[PDB]
C-alpha cells in the first residue's frame, strides 16, 4: 500500500505497460547504451518474464539507482509519456 | 441466475455492453478520476479482459460496494443511460 | 461409453462448453452462493483446468450429489439451457 | 475443517492467489519494509515454494502472529482487495 | 520390433495418445467401473507416469489379459476410434 | 498426393469450404441427427478447429466410415451440391 | 488382498493421494488439533515418507484407532470427499 | 542358475520388486494376518535386508512351504500380479 | 552454415513452413502411407515439436534417407511446390 | 517358544524396535526417572548391547517384574503404541 | 529517444508502416533476391513478427549492416518513397 | 512421556527439525559464540548424530542449563520461531 | 564324518548357527524351562564357549537324549525352523 | 579413447539416449523376448542406474556378445535409428 | 566481471541465447561435423543443461580453444550474427 | 540472530541466491582467478553442497578473510547486485 | 603373481566380486545342491569371511577341484556371466 | 599442500571429479587395457572408495609411473579434457 | 549397594563411561599434570583394564582422596560436565 | 581442560576434523615428506585410530616439536585453514 | 634405528601392511610355491602373530636370505607394489 520496496513501484509500473509496449520495453532493455554506465540484460531471461520478474531482473542487475534511472528513460523512448512524467514526478527518495 | 454473487451480477451488466461501448468502458477504468478514493486500474490487464475477466479485476481491485460505484458512474459516463438506471434499480442488497 | 463414473460424465459435460462459457462457469464455481451447503472452489486450480481437472476437483470438493447439483444449477445460469435440459435429462441414479 | 491450526488457514488463502498474483505475494515477502517487527523471507526459498511450503516458511520464520499481520498487508498491497477483506473478517483469535 | 512383449505395444499404444487424451485416459484408468473384473489404479501413481510408466503400472496391476481389456475399453470411451479398432486388429494371441 | 489416408482427404474437403460455410458445417457437426450411428462432436473443440483439427476430431471420434459418411450428408445439406458429388465420387475404396 | 493389517489399509488409502494432497495431509498431521487426544507427528520423520512410511508413523504414534480417526477427519480437511467417504464406509471392525 | 535352492529363487524374485515395493512387501510381512499359521517378521531385522537378507530371514522363520505361500501372498497383494503369476507358475516341487 | 549434418538442413526446411502448414505437414506425419518402408511418427511427440524437435523424431524413426524422403514427399503433397523443388535440388550426397 | 522366560519375551520385544527406536529406547533406559523406585543403566553397557544383552542387563539390574514394568512405560515414551498395547496385553503373570 | 541502437530506430521505421505495406515488406523480406550478400528470412518466423519480432529478426539475421541496406532497398520497393529518403539520410555512423 | 529426563524433551526438540534445519542448527552449534560461558560442539562427532545422538553431545559438553539456553538461541537464530516460543514456553523447572 | 558321536553332530549343527543366533541359543539355554526335566547351565562357563565347548557342556549336563531334546526346542524357539527341521529328520538312533 | 573396453562402448552408446528413451530401453531390458537365448533383467537394479551401471548390469548378466546384441536390437526396437546403425557400423572384433 | 574463466564468458554468450536458439544451438552441439578436431555431445546430457551446465559440458569436452571455435561456428551457423560478431570481437588471449 | 559467526552470515547470504544463481555462484567458485592469492574450490564436493556446505568448504579452504572477499567479488560477477552491495555494507570488524 | 595356488586364485577371483554380489555367494555355498558330490559350507563361518577366508575355508571343506568347481558353477549362478567365463578358460592344470 | 607425496596429488585430481564421473573413471580403472603393462583394478574394492581409497589403491596396484600414466589416460577417456591437460603438464618428476 | 567402598563408587562411575570416552580418560590418564601432587599411571598396566581395574590402579597408585580429586578432574577435562557434576555432589565424606 | 598435555591438544584437534578429512589426515601421516627430519607413520597402526590413537601414535613416533609442526603442516594441506590458524595462535610454550 | 637387525627391518616392512593386507600375506605364506627352495609356514602358529613374532617365525623357518625374497615375492604377488620396490631397493648388505 503506497510505500513499498523499489522492486514494487518498478513492477507496478512495468504492470502498467500493455503488451507491444512491453515487447518494446524489452527491447529497449536488450540494447540498453553503453555509456551511462549500465549492464544491459541478456536476451535469454527477458523472454518470459511478464511484469514482475522483468523489475527484478532489471533491479538485480543494475541497482534501485540504476534501474529507475533506466526504467524512466525507456518510458520516454517508448513514447510512453505519461509514465515517464510519473516516474520523474514519483522518484523514491534515495538515502 | 437471479440471485448470484455480485461478480456475476457485474459481468452481465458488462455483457450488455457493446465493442467500441467495452472500448470506452476500458478507457473510463484506466483512467478512472483520482478522488472517490479509487484505484485505477493497469492498462496491461485491462486489454485483453474482454467482459468477465474485467468484472473480476474491478471487484478485486476495488471491493464490491465501491466497484459497482465505479460501474454505476461509468455506465452514465459512456452516454448508455438505460444500463445506468438499471444499475442503479438492480443493486444489490449490501450488509 | 455410456456406463461409466460420474467424472466421465461431468468431463463430457464441462468439454461440451465453450471458451468463454469455461470462464463464466469457472467464475461461478469460485462464487458458489453460501447457503445450498456447498463448498466454494479456491481461485488457485480453477485457472489451469481445462474440463478434466476443472471435472476432477468439483467432485473432489464437493461429493458426487453436490458437484452434480452445482453443475446443473450453473449451467441454469450461465444461460446454456440446451446443456441444463439434458443434464436434468440424464442425472445419474443414485444409490 | 473450520477451527485447525493457523497453518492450515493461511495455506487456504495462499492458495486462492492466482500465479501471477503468488508471484507478486512472493515478491512482496522478500522485500517486507524492514519496520513493523518482521523478517523478510530469503529469495532462495520462496521461488518452489507454491502455496504449502510458503505458508509454512512464512509462519516458520514470523511466528503465528507476524505471519497473519504480513498476509493481510500483502493482501492489501497487491489489490487483493476480497482476499484482505476476508482475512481481516476470519482473523484468528489469539490467545 | 513387432514381436514383444505386451508392455512395449500398450505403451506403444499408450504414447500414440496426445495430452488431453493422455489425461483423459488416465482419468478413465482411476474411475475405471468395478465390474468387469478388474482393479481400478491409485490416483497417486498415475500423475508423473506420461506413457511407459503408465503402461507398465496398467500391467503390473491388472495381468495382461485385463490390461489389454482396459486399454481397449478405455480408447473406446474417451473416443479414440482410430486407436480403438487399431488394438482391435492387433490384439495379441493369447497363451 | 493423390493417394494418401482419408484424413488428408476430409481435410482437403474442408480447406475446399468457405467462412461461413465453415461455420455451417461446424454447427451441423455438433448437432448431427441422433439417429444413422453417428456421435455428435462437443461444442467445446469445434470452436478453434479450423480444417485440419476438425477432420482429426471427425476421424478420431468416428471412424473412417462414419466421418466421410457424414461429411457427404452435411456437404449436402449446406446446399455445397459441387463438393457432395465431388466427394460421392471420389469415395476411398474401403477395405 | 481384501482382507489385511490397518497399516495396509491406511498406506492404501495415503497411496490414493496426489503430491500437492499428501503434502496438505502431512501438513495437518504435523498441525493435528491439540483436541481430541491426539500426539502431532514431528516434521521431521514426515518429511521424506511418502505414503508407506507415512502411514506407519501414524498408526505407530497414535494406535490404530486413533490413527484411523485421525486419517478421516484430515481427509475430509483437505478437501478429499471421496475418500473420505471411502474411509467412513471401509472402516474395520473395531473390537 | 534354474535348479537351486528355495532361498535362491525367492531372492530372485524379491529382487525384482522395486524400492517402493519392496517397502510394502516388508510391511505386509511385518504385519502377516495372524491366520494361516505364520509367523510375522520382527521390525527389527525388516529395516536394512535388500533382497538377500530377507529371502533367508522368510525361510529362516516360516520353512519353505509357508515362506513360499507368504511370498505368492504378498505379491497378490502388493499388486505385483505378473510376478504373482509367475510364482504360481513356478512353485517348486515340494516332497 | 551451408555444410552441416542432414538434421540442421532438415530443421531449416522445417522452420521454412508457415503455422497451418506445419499442422498440414504434422498430420501428413502421423498417416504417412504403409508402403515405401517408413514408420508413421506417433501423435504423442507430434504434438509439441515445432521445427526442431519434428526434425529430430523425423530422422530418429526413420534415418536420414527415409526422413530426406519423407520430407520430399510430404512438401509435395501439402502444396509446398517451392520446398520441394528446393529439397529436390539440395538432396545431400548421400555415401 | 510362546511359554518360555521373562528375557526371552523381553528380547523379542525389544527386537521389534527399530535402529533409531532402539538408540531412544537405551537412552530412556540411561536417565529412568529416580522415582517409581528404578535404578538407570549405566551407559557403558547400554552402548553395543543391540537388543539380547540390552534385555539381560535390564533384567539383571531390576528384577523382571521392574524391567517388565520399565520396558513397558518406555514403549509408551519413545511412540510404539502398537508395542505397548502388545506388551500391556500379555503382561507375564507375577506370583 | 534518438541516440538509440540500430534495432530500436529500426523498429519505429517499420512503425511508420502500414498494414498491406507490412505484408509486403514481409514478402519482399522472405524473398530477398539472392545477390547482394544476404540471407532471405523463412516464412516460419515471419508471420507473427509485426514490427518488433520482424526487426530484430532482420539484424539476427543479417547484421546491422546488411539490415539496414535491406530496409532501405526494400523501402524502395514498395514504392514508399518517403521512408526511403529518410532512411537515407538518418543511417547511424557505422563504426 | 511428556514427564522426563531433559535429553528426552531435547531429543524430541531435534526430532521436530527437519534435515536442512538439522544442517543450520549442526553449524550453529559448531561455530557457538565464544562468550556467555559455552562450549561450541567438535565438528568430528555432530556430522552423523541425527537427533538422538546430537541431543546427548550437547547435554554431555555443556550442563543442562546450558543447553537448552543453547537450544534456545539456535532455535531463534535459524528461524525455527514456533521451536523457539515452545522452548520458552516448556522450559524445565531449574532446580 | 557322517557316523560319528552325537557330540560332533550337536557341534555342527550349533556351528551352523550365526553369531546373534548363537548368542539367542545362549539365552535360552540358560533359561529353560524348569519343567521336562532339564538344568539350566550357569552363566558364567556358558560364556565363551563358541559351538564345541557349547556341546560339549549341553552334553556333560544333560546327557544325549536330554541334550538333543534342548537342541531341537531351542532351535524352534529361536526361529531356526531349518535346523529345527534337520534335526527333527536327523535325529540319532538311540540305544 | 577410441579403442577401450567393451563396456566403455555400450556406455557410452546408452548415455547418447535421453531420459525417455532410456525408460523405454530399460522397460525393454526387463522384458527381453525369452527367445534368443538371453536373460531379462530384473526390475529390481534396473531402476538407478542411470547410463553406466545400466551397461555394466547388461554386461555382466549376459556376457558381452549377447549385450551388444541386445543393444543393439533394443536401439533398433525403441526407435533409435542413428543409434542402431552406429551400433552396426562399430561392432567390436568378437573373437 | 571482465576478466574471469573461459567458461563464466561462454556461460554468459549461452545465456544470450532464446529458447529455440539454445534448442538449435544444441541440436548443432549433437551433430558437429566431425572434422575441424571436435568431438560431438552427447544426446544425453545436453537435454537439461540450460546455459551453464551446457557450456562447462562444452568446455570439459572439448577444451577451452575448441569450446570456444565451437561457439563462434554454431552462432554463425543459427544464423546469431551479433552474437557471432560479439564472439569474434571478444576473443579471447590464448596461452 | 544479528550477532553470529561468519560461516553464518555467509550461509544467510548463500541462501538469498536462487537456483540458477547458485549454479552460477558454484560455478564462479570452481573456477575462481589464479591471481589475488585464493584457492579455487574442487568440483567434487561443490555438487551437492546446496547452501550451507557450500559455505563452510569456502570458509574452510580459504579462511573467514578471503571467503569473504571471494564472496562479495562473485555476488558481483554472477549479477546479484542487491546482494554485493548487502554484503559491502555488513563487512564484519575484521581483527 | 599369475603362478600361484589355487587359494591365491581363488581369493583373488572372490575379491572381484562386489558387497551383494558377495552375499549371494555365501547364499549359494551355504545350500549347495546335494548332487554333484559336494559339502555345502556351515553358515556360522561363512558371515564374516570377506574373500580370503571364504576361500580358504571353501578349500579346507572340498578340495581343490570341488571347490573350483563349485565357484565356476555359482559365478554362473549369481549372474557374474564374466567372472564365470574368466574362471572357465583359466582352469589350473590339475594332475 | 603443492609439494607433497604422489597419492596427495592423485587425491586431489580425483576429488576434483564429481559423481558420475567418479563412476566412469571407475568403469576404466576396472577394465584398463591388458596391455601397456598395467593391472586393472578388482571390481571388489572400487566400490566405496570415493576419492582417497581409490587414488590409495591405484598408486598400490601400480607403482607411481603407471598410476600416473593410468589416471592421465583415463582423463582423457571420459571426456574429462581440462583435467587431462593438468594433468599432463603437472606431471611429477620421476627420479 | 548404596553405602560401600569408595573403590566401588569409582568403579561405578568409570563403568558409565563410553568406550572412547574411557579411551580419553585413560589417556588424560597418563598425562595428569606434574602439579598438584599426584603420579601418572604407567601406560603398561592401564591399557587393558576396563572400568574396575582401572578404578584399582588409580586408587593404589594416589590414594582415595587424589583418586577421587584426579577422577573429578579428569570428568571436567574430557567434557563429561554431567559427571562431573554428579561426582562434585557425591563425594564420599572423608574421615 | 585448558591446561594439560600436548596429547590432549592434538587429539581434541584431530577430533575437529570430519572423517574424509580424518582420512586426508592418515594420507599426510603416511607419506610426510622425507625432508625437515620427520619419521612417516606406517599405514599397519594408522588404519583403527580414530582421533585418540592417531595422536597417541603421532607423538610416540616423533616427540612433541614434530608432532605439533606435522599437525600443523598437514591442517594446512588438507585445506583446513581455520584449524590452522587456531593451530598456530594456539601453539604452546615449548621450553 | 636406521643400522640394525634384519629381524627388526621385516618386522617393519610387515607393520606397514594393513589389515586385509597383512591376512593375504599370511594366506600367501601357507602356500608359498615348492620351488626356489623354501618351506611354507604351517597355519597353526602363523594365525595369531601379527608382524613381530610373524617376521621371527618366518626367519627361524627361512634363514635371512629366504625370508628376505619370501617377503619381496610376496609384496609383489599382494599387489603391495610400494612396497616391493622398497624392499628390493633396500635389501641389507649381506656378508
Amino acid at each position: 500500500m503506497k510505500m513499498a520496496s523499489t522492486r514494487c513501484k518498478l513492477a507496478r509500473y512495468l504492470e502498467d505497460l500493455e503488451d507491444v509496449d512491453l515487447k518494446k520495453f524489452k527491447m529497449h532493455l536488450e540494447d540498453y547504451p553503453p555509456q551511462k554506465g549500465c549492464i544491459p540484460l541478456p536476451r535469454g531471461q527477458t523472454e518470459k518474464a511478464d511484469h514482475v520478474d522483468l523489475a527484478t531482473l532489471m533491479i538485480d542487475f543494475n541497482g534501485e539507482e540504476k534501474a529507475w534511472a533506466m526504467a524512466v528513460w525507456i518510458f520516454a523512448a517508448i513514447n510512453r509519456r505519461d509514465l515517464y512524467e510519473k516516474a520523474k514526478r514519483d522518484e523514491p527518495k534515495w538515502g
